[PDB]
């Protein structure tokens, strides 16, 4: 009972992903996973078909409003994928291994992109509720002091022992979704940033923001790094966006406080705009 | 995973209480290193050890009694904690806390925090009391939180916020009626950041802490503070910096518990006529 | 529900035994050999070897460039035990096994340690190949939780709360440095802070950043644990990294950090690891 290691197993994934297979006609290449309130990415998805999380073995469930909890196969402008609607996290009190079991069985379905999505608390000063952040880089605070989805014993099928995440965000696709904004008719910007990972499930403090701010982040939430840590490893090409939901209070003087409710609704309003930038990315998507 | 205490766990524990006292506090302290002298002015004490108290952890560091006493101080119905719980320990943060959501369950409506401190900031003097206006959870940036795991609606929210952690009001009322106290040293205000320990920072280690911007270092305080905002409680806090922490290569100084007992006892009136003055402080319910 | 060492003191004494009696062999300096540092063994004299597989308690390593033996003999005429190849946490250890093998070699009678490891090099100065002395490290995994020393105190072995302000001697530091001048180069020593990082993945640039700027010189994911429990029942404490490559600082190099490279910079630092390592022996007081 000493060593920490997955307790998922290699035939574990793969039961999943035989599962999936035998219940779906649906190929997916592209796998999104969509942030809090986020749930509504998959509305454009063409000749659909639904999964509740229950009834797909080993998956772990959504606890927290709105995560639907379901899994969602469809075409988005000429690409099959595969959607989260509703992903996982630490502060739920899952480990890490659990928190980003399914990022290998899409793998092992065959997906070779993922994209994630999150909400996020903006610390940068100049970002506004609403604007959608390119995930440049990210930084792993719970990663550093051992809270690590790759932390046990390393399975080659999978992956490295030691992989390196310096080149985890495509560079490629920023370059491409940069220009393709230009082919939306907006007034702000798409915004560039690194992501910060911190474990929740409480907000920061005043003091906590600083530091956050102080180490280069610009942006605060309590998911995506597993899942990008875990599918680098087994060598998916990766895109983040966040959604800048609030900005973290940053001063003694503001009454404003962080909630859920007011990041749910930063996300229904933007979901809209959200969809459709997600949508035209597909096209720039390599085919396999 | 998840908190080991389930809903009846904290109520036992709560009305066990309720039916051997007939006290009904209303504020609830926690004593720090060197600090358990502060159960010295309660009127009409009651006493329990820890050990008597169901699914009570149990205070294992010297400086740290075991035991729980309820009496009034300078008016006030109070339950002290004599002696706390520290995640060095071995003691998941769901142990350490535990008492706070029963403190609640009490009718507890006010918790003050006690700790001993380091000190980061060139400013601070070993004897000084330095307020907490906020702290760092450095072990929370990584897993390490009370709230961890399913949450119960009984108890508060799953995300509840902490940049309104340390009571303005108690802090600026406590700021005002310092000079009562007929010091020299002004009193301090600072930001806690909680570091995990039991071993000392290195002379880089306090460096980072320093340009993180805190003022003060210890292991403790940081996870009760979460479960009880968490719950609604008032919180007020206070660090007595019983060391300055090592900064250069060449001091041959190094902390010692003994030199922050030590610093705990120098200061035991001090402190007992500080918190008389904050429980005059304190809004009736 | 007690986070917990899981050895007894009847353990560390149990496979400290068992060593002196199949050995020979009274250790003064031990020497834990980091990733493809294994090599530092080869100039031990009388030595006799250990698989960690044959001693009572002993973890072992799955890491390549970690051998995974405990190798006694002599260095530069003094009396050494070196592991050859070491524990990581990544590799899903606890640290108070991680650490183990430094309170059997207290219980030995070892009175001094040195702790060597790679590192990815943080300060623009450093050049792939220096030796940079640990003067200080940053405990980040120790921060939050992480801790060889969590759960309750044997104090047969040290304090409930030990200081490591002064972890790394200051005599050892000066004496390894002026001596340096000898079978020395036209490269300097290196001297710094090691940062702790727990991995198994290598940094982002951004965190590459947030290292930089919390003063560390150098990142590794060991040794800062064998440290704080050496600490802990008072032995006197050296370390270095050998700075095997230098981690990616901006987002249109293509360069990543590997493995491989750590290990072949390893070896090709081996001659010069060599000298170092017997300079350092003679730096070391006599019981
Ligand atoms: N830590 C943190 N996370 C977030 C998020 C992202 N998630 C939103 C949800 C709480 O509303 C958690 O799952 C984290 C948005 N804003 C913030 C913030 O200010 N802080
Ligand atoms: N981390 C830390 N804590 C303290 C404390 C607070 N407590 C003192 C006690 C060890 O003496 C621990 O339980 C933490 C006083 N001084 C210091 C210091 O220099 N560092
Ligand atoms: N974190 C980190 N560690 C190392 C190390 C030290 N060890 C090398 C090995 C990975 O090859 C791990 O055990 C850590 C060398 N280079 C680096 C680096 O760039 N980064």
């Amino acid at each position: 009972p000493t060593l920490m290691e997955n307790g998922y197993t290699y035939e574990d994934y793969k039961n999943t992903a035989e599962w999936l297979l035998s219940h779906t006609k649906h190929r997916p290449q592209v796998a999104i996973i969509c942030g809090s309130g986020l749930g509504g990415l998959t509305d454009k998805l063409t000749q659909a078909q639904i999964f509740d999380y229950s009834e797909i073995p080993n998956f772990p469930r959504s606890t927290v409003p709105g995560h639907a909890g379901r899994l969602v196969f469809g075409f988005l402008n000429g690409r099959a994928c595969v959607m989260m609607q509703g992903r996982f996290h630490m502060y739920e009190g899952y480990p890490l291994w659990k928190v980003t079991f399914p990022v290998r069985v899409f793998h092992l379905l065959g997906v070779d992109t993922l994209v994630v999505t999150n909400a996020a608390g903006g610390l940068n000063p100049k970002f506004e509720v609403g604007d959608i952040m390119l995930i440049r880089d990210h930084i792993n605070l719970p990663g550093f002091s051992g809270q690590n989805p790759l932390r046990g014993p390393n399975d080659e099928r999978f992956g490295d022992r030691f992989p390196a995440m310096s080149d985890a965000y495509d560079r490629t696709m920023r370059q491409r979704a940069l220009s393709t904004w230009k082919q939306m008719g907006e007034q702000r910007e798409l915004q560039e940033g690194t992501y910060v990972m911190v474990a929740g499930p409480s907000f920061e403090t005043v003091a906590e923001c600083r530091v956050l701010q102080k180490l280069g982040a610009d942006a605060v939430g309590m998911s995506t790094v597993p899942e990008v840590i875990v599918a680098r490893h087994c060598g998916l090409r990766v895109f983040g966006f966040s959604l800048i939901t609030n900005k973290v209070i940053m001063d003694y003087e503001s009454l404003e406080k962080a909630n859920h409710e007011e990041v749910l609704a930063a996300g229904k309003q933007a979901a809209q705009k959200l969809e459709q930038f997600v949508s035209i990315l597909m096209a720039s998507i390599p085919l396999p």
